[PDB]
């Protein structure tokens, strides 16, 4: 057991300092003065353009993939580098890469090859998007008995036709509303829609995931493809993550990932739990960047004392308490990474280490930022200091990449609920 | 011992629910279209106009006064439904308030009826402020051996001379940055500025309370009175607290509170400590439209699955914590208001219970709005619903009427340390 | 509404406080020596005589059945004072309470008069239990579909048959093992108790309430009721609980309670709740001398430094925090009690304050004590000090009268799941 | 970075886990029986006796000065194991580990050749105890203008003389109060000590450490070292601990184990950083069993409903928050001893992260016990399950090894307040 990091891990470190300080910090000035979500993440264009020249896409996919990502390590360094100064862009990075991880992890070169193209080329602006989160929910999307997902998929002749609607998914509608350069759409196989899932059926039998590109949009009526709604956020202001409607979309067989049915829930569990992890290295970026603000304030700011601040036991006590959740939060990222990169573990056991990182940095992330702004006082709560900002940005946390509550702890207390459970096996083989 | 509440008691309710669903639900459609804190703090003063108009503003004035006010329990229920729908003027009539009790609790019956006239009229938008918070900070004020209040005053002839900045005071520069109707201005006396506090006098023997109207700003030199800025604040975006520089500020000496020393320093603790209690039912307010507006939810949305949210152990463990927090919170409140009224108890056991207040109520309102938005889920981060607003409105409180971490607690701890302190006065008796 | 304390409340204090000073401090002299549970609770019997010569099991029976009970909030009172001091005795006082509780509410004025008696007489040690816990839990007892109750009765002629065992109730088999002086024995009615409860009918409508005496198991053979074992328990060491089989244990019936099903189940319910809220005293006496002791040595030790501890902002806290516990607390016994007092409330109104109460009140006094320790430091785990029985003791309210999870948690959470859930219903009224 | 088990790793937790099994579990029987602290102490003797036969107190010493220790992550893994079936003998082992931490540290081979001998011998029952603590606390023995150590030394021609109290020190007084193998005597430098601690003198530049034997304690009067009490704690009911004091001590100033000072000071805060971090191990050790037989009874038991209650929403939350607390736990601590042993770190950054070690597990240890209790419901109050045993041991934890409260948090501030502070420099490196 080691934590050194590596040249190449620390030179990846020294390569997101620099991108997230030379670029991003000029992100602000472009979105501020936008009226609205589309508009703010409309802004951001020329820094995600940035972002592709500086290989940060290309990163996104694996070397024996043609892409540049190093390890899971790497990419959480990364992330944590980018989210300590800016979210914009940042934030379209990691949701292109989850979006890609379907194609990239399902077991078709030829796919992989067409898809992937075009965001190993380092050029243009393409974005991915996984699209599963709909406005009835998604908690329950497995529920036997349930409604099920409620963007369905039918099969008529050499086509698929999709129908309903998808809410939140990032980068879904692209730069302009006429797509996403790839989009993975998560689909309830039904030959009739109108009709309710069969409630004797396993839900996780009747995935599929069709691939939606802008020539697919182009391909299609106008009508078939409308964005209804744009999400106005509490923080991530310039992101977009629309609310689509699809009527009698037609798509290509051949965009089919893979066989409906458990290989395909397959692939979107395997996609969001990879997220799991990576979401702690956000969230240790965003709170670490109000435990750092704090620290300099208390420790150069006396408050009309004698003394700076942080020589108070309860203004130290709440730094020391931000520290530890940092510290604690980034050695489980780590962990949970580099589990999930173990080929000789089972996959219950990634999926476990996954959930815990996700739930615990998350739902950590924000007492972080609210005890940082407690420890500074008042002055914490103007927008001359990053906490406001912070604290909107740090609460999508806990309730984005499925939420802890009725998404992560559900996944993980139906391992810890099997025969076979083994709790320790990341840790101690099994 | 007795809980239940009288006919006027109900009808203060009441009366609050129909002035803020009536009234305070069309501020939103104004006040969003402005551009910046001052702009949507003057957006606001219609509503105020319509508060005077209800009688609110004569509420915040004791009978005996010529004012309205039946018990601060009466203030506690009118303000938790004010800020259970909109703290936009709402803050503004609780600021008047606070801006109004060292008046309130003074032993002069000529400068009562002189100043507080304009507030028992029932007429116009007379806002009042207390001035005490600065730039610099205030949590150590009174450290014996400190730089104390830098905003200072001199006696000159008949006048007193007030140099120095403050920062935050509520409605203080007033509706057109001429100055609130009144503003309580708090100085550390000083016949030299330049020259540090006496590291060997009490701080507290030389606070001055100086009363400053719009008349005495206009009677004084174009930039002897200076706004040098406003804060734009992460949550209520509608209120003002300006930066203001006094430079050679003169004011009649008839205009002083009462002899400067220990006993203007008690107005100010005493004011205070009153609105530390009175605080509580603001944070309740926000809290319980958090916690009410997510049990609406889960009582009526599955989330895609085959029975309403509530129904999930989980869902319904966010919303009993909930419910616990405002629940207790509100017994606090009534218990430490009732405390202050009582005159049996010495001023310790009363400032010792609004600290508790204060402390409690402040910090679980955080967490009551952060668990309800964990058990609504994706929904609760997107402007449709109340809770992006809620979020930043909750984070207030802890950090303002003197932070709990600096000041409510300091104050606390101090009064636990004596010889004499009894833990139980407030309930068994001395 | 009020908080200010009656003479008649206030004497109920001073004569709890000298009870427990003369009386129970001089308990653990004698119950100490001994070697397991019924030795130990044996010896305490003397104690539980004086606490009966003090009128202290009279004051648990209500005026218009011939005890002394003034309110819920005199017996708060007396229950905070005598924890605070030793649990000892104290607890089979309130157990003995809860015992008589199904008596006490029934309609049967005759019934009452016959079994009360000894418990109003002011003479003996007369021990009552109410016998509704058993070994293979009771969470789900009501669960429909769910194996019920595992203690069963069958009518035969005149008499019912009691077949199966109970675990934990206090008091169960008086002094001696030959039986409380007054048993409610809760069972699910089964004509034939080989077969499994049927899943078809509602759990609630089989509860029977069987009032066993002395005498009852005086005419029964002796392998009728059996006591298999009594539990060690980590704190509360001296009370008794035991493990207890019927095997074919007739019982009159002129002694079943009322007629089974709903009103059995609902005096069942209505006891448990009223202990919910009594509880919370219970919890705040043992936290109270947690928080006291800790107080005193805060005051008077300096640690091997230059200051009394209490001015360390650590230590201060810690303290606070605890205060803060107990006054939260305290409020909310006195709210409930009273709110159970309330004839113009709806049942659910009662019971949702109630579950309040029992799961805030003991979960916060866990907190309460390991705080005071922590702020104490190394010496608090020392048996010198009052905290290693504290911490063991504090540990029994979360889980026993009904365990927060399992039971209290679920009981809420039913009423905030109907339809005409009325939260504040016990603050502003229907 | 790397997270996998090495052979010896992997061997360690084994052989651990065996001796844990085969001879720990014993144990109880034993002590049980036994009436007060000391008697309970002495039923474990032939425990400690199996632990020294089996190499347990040899892998306390590094390999280069004799011993067996491998590293301290595999110290690490053998602590947790032991402390999730037995702390009693556990604690033993540990306690002299600590009690042999200055000799281990100091610089002087001939010093460490002598007094570690017993100790990687493989036979008897050598004890070793830190002698710091005192009945008035020492939270504050460093603060300048205060009272400082009440145990104080003076030289008198070659040799020291100990005037004062010792309380809480691990098998300071060894099996029979006729001392320690090996005592570590942290003592303050003081020529009369009727004078108190000079004002105006760092209390570091004072401190001074003296080995104690039993031969030492032969040599001296009866009345020059006598124990006073025992407490009777909490928990670890099987641990000594005892109530010391000295009336003119004498000890060779051959047995001084270094010049008197800075340095002295330094050693003793080198060995409390170090069991900081190891601390945090038999913290998850204990929160562990907690959680293993919560986990397992709710995976098999309905508690009279229809369904085993991990089923349940509320009980699965339990045991999840409990497993993310071990985890984060584990990880922590393994980064902890990691630092400590990376000699390319400065001290001020091997300390913070020692202290965050021990604020944490030990904090988080004892909200897992709690949790998992809760979980259970009624049954885990008694004493046919662990829990009554285990929260009693957990609550020891945020309390010794330095208080989180009065000492680990403040020792941290201290690290967060200099200018150089380096909050990323055990991970990122330092620029
Ligand atoms: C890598 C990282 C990046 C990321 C980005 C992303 C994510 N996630 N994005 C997205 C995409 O892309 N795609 C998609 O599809 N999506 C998305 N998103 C969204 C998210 O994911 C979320 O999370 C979802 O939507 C889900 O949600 P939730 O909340 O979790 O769920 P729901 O269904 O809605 O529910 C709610 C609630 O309820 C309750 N429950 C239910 N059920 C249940 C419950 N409990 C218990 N149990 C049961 N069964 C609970 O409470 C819950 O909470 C997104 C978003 C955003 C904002 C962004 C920016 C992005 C994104
Ligand atoms: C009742 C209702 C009413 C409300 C309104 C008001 C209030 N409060 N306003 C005002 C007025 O009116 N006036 C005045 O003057 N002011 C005001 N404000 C402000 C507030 O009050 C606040 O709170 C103040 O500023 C204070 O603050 P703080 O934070 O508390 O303090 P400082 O000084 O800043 O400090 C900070 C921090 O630091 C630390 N420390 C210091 N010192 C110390 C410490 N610790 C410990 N120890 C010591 N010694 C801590 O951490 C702290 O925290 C206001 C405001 C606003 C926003 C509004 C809206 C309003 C108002
Ligand atoms: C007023 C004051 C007085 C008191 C005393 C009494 C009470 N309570 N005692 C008694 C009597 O008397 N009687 C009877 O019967 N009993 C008794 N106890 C006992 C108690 O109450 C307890 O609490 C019972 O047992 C119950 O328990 P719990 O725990 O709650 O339940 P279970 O069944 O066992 O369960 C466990 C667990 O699991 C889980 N779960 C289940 N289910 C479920 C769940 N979760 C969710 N959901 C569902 N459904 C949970 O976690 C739980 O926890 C007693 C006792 C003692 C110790 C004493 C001293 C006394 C008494
Ligand atoms: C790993 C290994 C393990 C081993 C074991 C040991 C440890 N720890 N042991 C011992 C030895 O060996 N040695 C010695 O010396 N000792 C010992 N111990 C004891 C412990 O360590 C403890 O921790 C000590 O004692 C310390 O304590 P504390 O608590 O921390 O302190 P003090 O002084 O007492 O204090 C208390 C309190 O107070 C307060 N403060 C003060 N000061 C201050 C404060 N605050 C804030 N600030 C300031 N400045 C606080 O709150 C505190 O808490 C031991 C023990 C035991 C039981 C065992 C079993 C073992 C041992």
């Amino acid at each position: 057991v080691d934590f050194k990091l590596s040249p190449s891990q620390l030179e990846a470190r020294r390569h997101a300092q620099a991108f997230a300080n030379t670029v991003l910090t000029k992100a602000s000035a472009e979105y501020s003065t936008q009226k609205d979500q589309l508009s703010r993440f409309q802004a951001t264009r020329p820094f995600y353009r940035e972002a592709v020249r500086h290989g940060l896409i290309k990163a996104q996919v694996p070397i024996p993939l043609g892409g540049t990502m190093e390890s899971l390590v790497h990419e959480s360094i990364i992330l944590e580098e980018l989210f300590a100064v800016e979210p914009a862009t940042s934030i379209t990075i990691v949701a292109t890469a989850l979006g890609l991880m379907p194609v990239i992890l399902c077991d078709s070169p030829s796919l992989q090859e067409k898809f992937l193209k075009p965001f190993i080329s380092g050029e243009g602006e393409p974005l991915a998007s996984l699209m599963h989160s709909e406005p009835n929910g998604t908690a329950n999307w497995l529920q036997k008995g349930g409604p099920g997902l409620q963007t369905t998929a039918r099969k008529v002749g050499n086509e698929w036709v999709i129908s309903g609607e998808k809410l939140w998914p990032s980068n879904s509608g692209g730069w302009d509303y006429k797509g996403a350069d790839l989009a993975c759409v998560v689909c309830r196989v039904s030959d009739d829609p109108s009709k309710p899932q069969d409630p004797n059926v396993d839900p996780a039998t009747q995935i599929a995931v069709l691939l939606v590109t802008r020539e697919t949009i182009a391909n299609n009526k106008k009508d078939a493809y409308q964005i209804l709604g744009e999400p106005e956020l509490a923080g991530h202001i310039t992101t977009s993550g629309p609310h689509t409607r699809f009527t009698e979309f037609h798509v290509p067989h051949e965009n089919l990932l893979c066989t409906p049915g458990l290989k395909a829930q397959g692939l979107v569990e395997t996609a969001f739990a990879m997220s799991a992890a990576l979401v702690g290295a956000m969230a240790i970026g965003t709170a670490r960047a109000a435990f750092e603000e704090a620290l300099v304030f208390a420790k150069s700011d006396t408050r009309g004392g004698s003394k700076h601040i942080i020589e108070h036991q309860s203004v130290a006590d709440k730094l020391i308490d931000c520290k530890i959740r940092l510290e604690t939060s980034r050695l489980l990222v780590w962990k949970a990474v580099t589990t999930l990169e173990d080929e000789a573990l089972e996959w219950k056991v990634k999926l476990e280490m996954a959930m815990q990182t996700k739930i615990y940095t998350t739902d950590v992330a924000v007492e972080c930022v609210i005890d940082a702004m407690k420890a500074v006082g008042m002055k914490s709560y103007a927008k001359d200091m990053s906490f406001p900002r912070l604290l909107n940005e740090v609460m999508c946390y806990p309730l984005f990449d499925g939420g802890n509550i009725g998404l992560r702890r559900r996944q993980m207390q139906r391992v810890m609920a099997l025969e076979d459970y083994e709790p320790w096996a990341a840790t101690y083989g099994s």
